[PDB]
């Protein structure tokens, strides 16, 4: 009926924090369903593992390069190994040389969701650069290793519908990537293998005529 | 990964006209994963079944009651009986009385989507009632007969967006009914299996969460 079987593909899935986050369920359902899983993981929570997924790597998607990343934020962190999108995207490159899956599990809750006048320039960049754009450079970094006919999610949780029809349309004549998103509600009940399972669906041959769409895992929150 | 079971389930399908539709490719699928399946055909596409589903009913889904249906289609559709929404969804609530699933497959060609300046009255209205109305009247009779939980989705192929996400909180309010719609394209490419499968996504327990979502299956056509 809805099978999903993903054994040859691997996935790398930038975004997991905890246990009970949507992130970690999608690596689950990519790794029940026979996929390889590679995760990227906040540098932190990353020697506390390093110390479900084939293999992980440490990862700050909000720094693209070395030259982006703070002194202070530097040494802190301390001896982990490159953990900007450049960086960990070279990592995969050498030890896969090729992935079929993308997933970027963005958490983001505080700003973009304060009013305006309220708010700072600096935080307000800060929350764009947060909650928007550090998929924008995971896909732009990744993209060039992704199979063609690939596909890639962006999962955001507790309007990028922009960033994802635009990107669907820039990835897909770039390498035919199917690139969509997943805008879920804090976890009518709703728990992360709500989200893992629409998510498994979109990135899976079973989507694949589905590009650019942006799906409310939220029990008829959004719009209603 | 993505179990869909539906047997103790049951169906109603609104539309199956050929056999290389996405509404016959539905049926399939649905009965599949173990659904009991309910099929609503155009009256004379209905007569040479009568000579998948495990019950089918002779339907103009353009028709509420018979007072509707003009002596020229009455005479005709002859010796069918009762074809208007009204009568059918009477019919379906003596054979078996609550359904948990309701599919509508439009079919809606060059009205509507023709030049306003070139348009007339009676033909775009005739297109609005037909393209979109329908599905309002056919959830509308439906919708008491379907078990609280239930799922409802609306697949236009060949501006609903939001009679979708409004279907989607009155029926949601009113019976806790998912509704939901798939915008697709004409028949990697499109074959049936594709709109099939995604319409079994949308209106299985996989789905839960999701409530006035337009899926576009047209491989980007649209929003790119």
């Amino acid at each position: 009926p809805l099978p999903v079987d993903l054994r040859g593909k691997t996935a790398f899935v930038a975004g997991v924090a905890d246990s009970n986050g949507y992130g970690w369920a999608i690596c689950k359902l990519l790794r029940a369903a026979g996929a390889r899983v590679l995760v990227g993981t906040w540098p932190p929570v990353y020697s506390i593992f390093k110390k479900v997924f084939d293999k992980i790597y440490p990862l700050d998607a909000v720094f693209d390069t070395p030259q982006d990343v703070p002194p202070e934020v530097s040494s802190n962190y301390a001896g982990v190994g490159g953990f900007t999108i450049s960086e960990v995207a070279e990592a995969v490159r050498a030890d896969v040389g090729q992935i079929d899956i993308l997933v970027h599990s963005l958490a983001n809750g505080p700003e973009v969701t304060k009013p305006l006048l309220q708010t700072s320039r600096k935080g307000y960049l800060a929350a764009v650069s947060s909650s928007s754009y550090s998929f924008v450079s995971l896909l732009q970094h990744f993209l060039p290793l992704m199979k063609e006919g690939g596909s890639a999610l962006a999962l955001s949780y507790i309007a990028l519908e922009s960033d994802c029809r635009t990107l669907a349309f820039e990835a897909g004549r770039a390498r035919a990537v199917r690139v969509n998103c997943i805008s879920a509600g804090p976890l009518k009940e709703l728990e992360s293998d709500d989200v893992g399972r629409a998510a498994l669906f979109l990135l899976s041959p079973l989507a694949r005529a589905v590009t650019g769409a942006t799906l409310y895992v939220d029990n008829g929150l959004h719009a209603m």
